[PDB]
RNA sequence: GGCAUUGCCGCGAAGCUACCAUCCGCUGGAUUAUGGCUGAACGCCUCUAAGUCAGAAUCCAUGCUAGAACGCGGUGAUUUC
């Protein structure tokens, strides 16, 4: 039933600093600074070393032990986007009507717009999330490479363009037009 | 000028009136269905378990009507001298 002890270990890379007090994880490193708040989990961190953090739990059930290894992976995605970073290559697919994507800075921030998506006359606004720079691949005419130091604000922004460029009232297996993600790489690789 | 239970006919202002006439009828947040993201369970996978995003003529506000005659606030003046 309730497992008496369940531990995981977060290997902390070189040059990377981690600051934890009352389940708030501030990570600084060679590029970027990430602060994720974890008050919703009963989890005890402990500094067993300067190179690796032990994360443990006590008397947890199957529900709670399952929500322990999701904590190690969330810190591991924090330090990985802080050492290397994250970049998402996205790709334009269209049958006839070309998609024309730009970047505009309106009153608030860098809205992303698409125009002529399947011949449509309505622009499709989608804001950037901050910490994410927006990049176009110059060599390939139909490509877009999102990038940033958090995997969350990139991938939510990468799924934002997938959600906004959908089809309506047609066969999706015939009308396979849209802006899909193909590659989820790191920045320094 | 009277009377004809407003004698009858034509025009008729005021008033009332008619999609028979004209004018007017608000925009913000959260969400269901559903599509997603990060990601475990289950050394893979997964939209869900912990998180999170987009979203219905829906919902709660904004707006509109009443104002508790036992809800309340602020000010004015307070007697024959």
């Amino acid at each position: 039933m309730k497992y008496i002890q369940t531990e995981q270990q977060i290997e902390v890379p070189e040059g990377v600093t981690v600051s934890i007090k009352s389940r708030i994880v501030k990570v600084v490193g060679p590029r970027g600074t990430l602060t994720k708040n974890l008050k919703h989990i009963d989890v005890t961190f402990t500094k067993v070393n300067n190179q690796l953090i032990k994360v443990a739990v006590h008397n947890g059930g199957r529900k709670h032990v399952a929500a322990l290894r999701t904590v190690k992976s969330l810190v591991d995605n924090m330090i990985t986007g802080v050492t290397k970073g994250y970049k998402y290559k996205m790709r334009y697919v269209y049958a006839h009507f070309p998609i024309n994507v730009n970047i505009v800075e309106k009153d608030g921030a860098k809205f992303i717009e698409v125009r002529n998506f399947l011949g449509d006359k309505k622009i499709r606004n989608v804001p950037v999330r901050d910490g994410v720079t927006i990049e176009f691949s110059t060599n390939v005419k139909d490509e877009i490479v999102l990038s940033g130091n958090s995997v969350e604000d990139v991938s939510q922004n990468a799924a934002d363009l997938q959600q906004i460029c959908r089809v309506r009232n047609k066969d999706i297996r015939k009308f396979l037009d849209g802006i899909y993600v193909s590659h989820k790489g790191f920045i320094t690789e």
